[PDB]
């Protein structure tokens, strides 16, 4: 899967269809896999810098592929 | 959905049904979703700014939809 | 619910039937919701003070509400 | 000294005369005395009340009495 | 059940059947319980001091029950 | 020097005279050794139990010994 | 089971299949055990050396035992 | 003093003349206030917004005043 | 300089002439190096595993190098 | 200055001198900068990974440039 951002959580969301919504450059991204909410808020609380891959790059896009550094 | 208020946590509450509470700003809300429990209070510990947005905008309304900033 | 005892969490339990007690004050309390278990632990951990609300104000007594600050 | 401001640090500000601003509830007060800046910027991350006492309550007022909860 | 073992946790292992271990003072010891595993690397991480009560008390023995401190 | 109180950190504060109060147990005292600030400030953030040693055990004491614990 | 390696983890990953990829010296792994995503994180984020043993002790072989130092 | 740039700091930098540097949004700048070392590199770890306020903005400029959010 | 002691450390102690007691393992030691005393705390508050070189290596010894695992 | 080791820290170590040594990758290097000390433990506990800089890049050769990320 090819890389679509990579940088520092901007901020997240938590969605009213349980999903998680995400922030990282200039994308919006969600999730709708449950292991990846307290994964990727703990990146945001301690500065990570993430890269989010996914073939859907492009705001609203959803993904399931992240690598944290 | 409405923002509903915007600020730091001032306390959280685990409810005897299981739900939780949350007071931000000037509002007392709660959420059923279990997933929101352990954010939340992370959120709080960490001095997180939140938003959390609801038609039911009152004291005692419900939410799922929360920004974590 | 009342209010039973409100302070820093002195030491948490885990128990052989998988219910979790807590020494706040002068009370030593056990709950038997699961959830509970982990943000008491970070309650714990991070000095937050606590108010346990619970009819069964005794050593030994139950309760599920919690409010954390 | 009388009470000031009681709530969560919103923010701080380094100054180019090195002294310290901190936002608390609705005021936005500094401080010349040098060992406060950390321990109100650990406050910040820490999500902890402060209570600033001050008699120059007002934007831009001087304080050095703190109470960190 | 008596105390067996009281210190800091020296280092915990996953386990191919899906136990944890544990090494504090001079025994290694395992427990099958699932939320345990969560908090013991809390307890690792924050330094805590901590006390397993078993009867088991020998090297590979099993526990249920830890008091954090 | 003989023990005054031990327990966790309840309050800190900032003096206008550049000194530092703690209320530990039921007693607030203060200190004016400048190392100590952070220190003490750390020990309340990390619900550490501190034990403080004084001749001058009563409100408004002084003292300089401390044990972390 | 044989050591591996061992070393600070230098990145995670979320895979779409859910399992977890983890890079740690010049090897790279994967689990498909759930609850050790959290805990290697945890470790990722707190500087822990961890070694992992695995007869698989190849890039892209599974790991499920992990020692967390 | 004008905004220069506001985001999360990407990485910081201590110099062999004593100087600190900070990349923050697309602009690398330097400090030569020494207490604002550790409030950045805390700000860096914390995932915290910065603003740094300068009238030199451009690589390589100088600051001293930065706004903690 | 010859190891002295290795392993977690139990508690800290800031004495009365501004030095600084650590007991690691089964001695209780003591340094004069203000640097020391919020790197060892820092070590204490996170598990750190620390070795201290003395050839002092008795009750009340002192030291001054020590290295954080 | 060009670079020496990019890593993540080993382990660091005060010295007699009051200096301070860090090894990151395959070399083990010192510094005698004393704002570097407390920068440079704070990277290990959360573990970043730092690029040091230095014309000495062997075992025993000094430092003063390094990069946090
Ligand atoms: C676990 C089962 N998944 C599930 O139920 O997902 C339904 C939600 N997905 C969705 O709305 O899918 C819409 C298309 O977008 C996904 C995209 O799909 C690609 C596909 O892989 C290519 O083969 C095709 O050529 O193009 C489409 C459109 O781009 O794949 C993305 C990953 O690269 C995203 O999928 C991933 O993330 C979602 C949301 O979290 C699910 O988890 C998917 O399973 C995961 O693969 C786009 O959503
Ligand atoms: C999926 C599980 N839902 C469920 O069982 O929820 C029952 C709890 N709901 C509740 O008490 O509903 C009372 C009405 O309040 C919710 C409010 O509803 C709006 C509605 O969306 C509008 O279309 C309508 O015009 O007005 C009503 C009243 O304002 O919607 C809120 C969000 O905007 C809250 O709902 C949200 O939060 C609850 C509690 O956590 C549930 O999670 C809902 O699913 C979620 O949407 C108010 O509770
Ligand atoms: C939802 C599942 N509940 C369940 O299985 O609870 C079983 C463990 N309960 C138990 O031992 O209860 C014994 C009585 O103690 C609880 C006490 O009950 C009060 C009651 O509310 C009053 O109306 C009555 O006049 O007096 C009794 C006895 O004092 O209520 C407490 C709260 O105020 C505690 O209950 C709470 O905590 C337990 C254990 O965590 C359960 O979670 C309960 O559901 C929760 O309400 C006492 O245990
Ligand atoms: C360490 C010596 N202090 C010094 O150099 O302070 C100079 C900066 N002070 C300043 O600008 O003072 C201007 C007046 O404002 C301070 C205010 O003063 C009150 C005073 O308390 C009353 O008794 C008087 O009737 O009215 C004046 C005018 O309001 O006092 C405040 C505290 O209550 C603030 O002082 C405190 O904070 C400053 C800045 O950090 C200094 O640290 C002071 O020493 C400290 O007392 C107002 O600044
Ligand atoms: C949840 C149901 N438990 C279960 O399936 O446990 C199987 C794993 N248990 C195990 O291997 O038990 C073997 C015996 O060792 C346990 C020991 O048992 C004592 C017993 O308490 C005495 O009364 C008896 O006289 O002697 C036996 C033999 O020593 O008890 C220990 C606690 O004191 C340990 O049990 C505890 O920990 C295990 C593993 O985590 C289970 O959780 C048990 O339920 C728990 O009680 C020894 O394993
Ligand atoms: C090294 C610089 N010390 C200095 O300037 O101290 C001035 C502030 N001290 C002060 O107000 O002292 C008043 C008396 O109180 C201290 C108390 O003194 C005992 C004394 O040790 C006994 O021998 C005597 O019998 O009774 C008196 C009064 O009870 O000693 C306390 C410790 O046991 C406190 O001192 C300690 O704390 C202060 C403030 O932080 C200084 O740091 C002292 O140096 C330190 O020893 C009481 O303040
Ligand atoms: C929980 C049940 N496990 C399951 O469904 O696992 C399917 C994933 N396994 C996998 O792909 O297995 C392929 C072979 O690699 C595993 C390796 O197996 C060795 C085996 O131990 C030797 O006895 C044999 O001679 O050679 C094979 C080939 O290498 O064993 C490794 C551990 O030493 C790994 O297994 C472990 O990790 C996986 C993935 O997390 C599973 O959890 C296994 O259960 C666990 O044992 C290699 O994957
Ligand atoms: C504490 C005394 N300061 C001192 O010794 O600083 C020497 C380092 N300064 C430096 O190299 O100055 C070069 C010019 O750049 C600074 C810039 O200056 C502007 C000035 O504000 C305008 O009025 C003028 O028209 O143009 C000049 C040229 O740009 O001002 C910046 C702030 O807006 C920076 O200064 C700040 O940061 C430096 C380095 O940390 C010092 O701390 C300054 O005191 C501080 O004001 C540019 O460095
Ligand atoms: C630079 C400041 N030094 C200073 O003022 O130190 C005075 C405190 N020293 C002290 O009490 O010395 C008592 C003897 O104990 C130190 C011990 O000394 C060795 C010596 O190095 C050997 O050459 C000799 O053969 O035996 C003596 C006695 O064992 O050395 C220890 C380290 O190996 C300790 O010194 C270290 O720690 C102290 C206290 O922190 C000072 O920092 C010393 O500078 C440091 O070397 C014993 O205290
Ligand atoms: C602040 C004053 N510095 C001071 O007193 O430093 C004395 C300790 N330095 C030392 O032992 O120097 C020995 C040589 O090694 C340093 C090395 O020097 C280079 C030099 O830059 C080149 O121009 C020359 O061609 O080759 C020599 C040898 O390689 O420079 C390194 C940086 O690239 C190190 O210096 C840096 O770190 C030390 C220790 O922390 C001091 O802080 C230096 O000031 C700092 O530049 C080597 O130590």
């Amino acid at each position: 899967t090819p890389d679509c951002v990579t940088g520092k959580v901007e901020y997240t969301k938590y969605n009213d269809d349980d999903t998680f919504t995400v922030k990282v450059g200039d994308k919006e991204l969600f999730t709708n896999r449950w292991n990846l909410q307290s994964l990727l808020l703990s990146a945001q609380i301690t500065g990570m810098t993430v890269t989010i891959k996914t073939n859907a790059c492009h705001n609203g896009g959803g993904f399931s592929e992240v690598i944290f550094r």
